[PDB]
């Protein structure tokens, strides 16, 4: 039913399993490993939910701004448990970055924000909420109120994206069904998530806190600075034992190929790695060959590599590419691209393009954006989205919501619902009963 009830059958089953492993590189650059057992994270959680209740009501908003690492973890999961809706931040940076977070606490009022010590200091200037420095908390002291619907804030004017519980597991049902389908929808016995992507970032959070616990299954984490300094970590993180299911956008996987070093990759074995989604940017197939290409001498398969569409306004996911089959690239004539129509063109000619299967759930349609009305096959429109992972709004924003959660289909095909329909502002086409992402449709 929702994120602490299954932390908490996580403990029941297999209260000595480890649940969360982080590697910071600061002190080493072989990294140092810190790890939790489910019994131990759930504990801190614990921890924290009983501090946070000291300082807020359920359903207030909890702020979470913390670097990269295990207590931003439990201060999000501690959240959660205590009923409040938890919103995800950075760690203040500076710049612009500073001011985002200052519109988002006036935006989302948060009642406590949860930080840790070494930050303290950059963090009071940017929130009279209590601030709660989580890592001095007695968090492994011996030791609900969560709520049923609302889990939690994305921002990414700031808008906080509603995610509830039903999103998150209606998207984890999708996910687990299109990315495991030549499985029967079954996760293999020794899945592991590995990610370093920031968990203030939809993907992030959702890949590398939340799905260790909804698939249970361990996850090994580190940040995104020891990703950008030494890119290699991350192959070597996934060829850990076990098959590891990671994550990233196509600048990394064009910056992993171009500057991970070969010493580094001595010895490693790429054959288990199950999935690695390439999503959140444009998925340019020609990253993604470079990518296989330089990593299939170390026993990478090409069927690992799924490119991912989606957005935070539907959680994470939309589509991805068939299971147990490499991606399927298309080719097409790019004046008729801009003149926007979709004609198919000799292969590597013209522009390459990823090819998605229409997902079943949710379900895509291309919508012109002034007609609110289908495209036929071949024109390109705005992408719309339909399903139970699709959030119920912004934040106390029900203009901005009805905007861009509430398109309305004009004269729908059979089987098409009339609304309401998620715009996602992305432009794309269908062409022989495949889905295509081209730009966005201001352009």
């Amino acid at each position: 039913l929702s994120i602490p009830s299954m932390l908490r059958q996580c403990v029941n089953l297999h209260p000595d399993g480890t649940a969360f492993t982080y590697i910071d590189y600061e002190r080493d650059s072989e990294g140092i490993s810190e790890s939790l057992t489910w019994s131990q994270v759930y504990r801190r959680t614990l921890n924290v939910a009983a501090e946070v209740r000291r300082h807020a009501a359920i359903g207030d908003r909890a702020v979470i701004l913390a670097p990269q690492g295990l207590d931003y973890i439990v201060a999000f999961l501690g959240a959660l448990q205590a009923g409040l809706i938890a919103v995800p931040l950075s760690a203040p940076l500076g710049g612009a970055s500073d001011e985002r977070v200052d519109a988002v606490v006036r935006d989302a009022k948060p009642n406590v924000v949860l930080t840790t010590s070494a930050i303290m200091g950059d963090v009071v200037p940017r929130v009279s909420p209590p601030t709660v420095a989580v890592d001095q908390l007695d968090l492994d002291s011996p030791i609900d109120d969560s709520l049923q619907t609302t889990a939690y804030l994305q921002y990414t004017t700031p808008a906080g994206v509603m995610i509830t519980y039903k999103n998150i597991l209606a998207n984890f049902q999708q996910m687990i069904s299109a990315y495991f389908a030549d499985t029967g929808a079954v996760p293999p016995l020794d899945l592991f998530i590995m990610s370093w992507l920031p968990f203030y970032h939809d993907m992030g959070l959702v890949l590398g806190v939340c799905a260790p616990i909804i698939v249970g299954c361990g996850a090994v984490l580190t940040s995104p600075v020891a990703f950008l300094q030494r890119p290699a970590r991350w192959l070597q993180l996934m060829a850990r034992e076990g098959q590891a299911f990671s994550a990233a956008p196509n600048f990394a996987f064009e910056l992993t190929a171009a500057k991970a070093i070969d010493d580094d990759l001595a010895g490693l074995d790429l054959g288990r790695i199950k999935t690695i989604l390439c999503g959140s940017e444009r998925v340019h197939p020609a990253t993604l060959k470079r990518f296989v290409d330089r990593f299939s001498r170390f026993n990478l398969r090409e069927f690992a590599i799924r490119p991912a569409y989606g957005l935070a306004e539907a959680t994470v996911y939309v589509a991805t590419s068939q299971a147990g089959q490499p991606p399927e690239i298309r080719y097409f004539e790019p004046h008729e691209l801009s003149a926007g129509q979709a004609k198919p063109c000799a292969t590597g000619a013209g522009t390459a393009l990823v090819s998605y299967p229409l997902p079943q759930s949710p379900i895509v349609r291309i919508v012109d954006p002034n007609t609110n009305t289908e495209c036929p096959p071949g024109t390109i429109g705005e992408i719309w989205v339909h399903g139970d992972n699709v959030a119920g709004g912004y934040w106390e924003k029900p203009d901005e919501t009805e905007r861009t959660f509430g398109g309305a289909l004009v004269a729908p095909s059979a089987g098409t619902p009339v609304g309401p329909w998620l715009r996602t502002g992305d432009s794309g086409f269908v062409s022989e009963d495949k889905f295509f992402i081209i730009g966005r449709i201001k352009d």
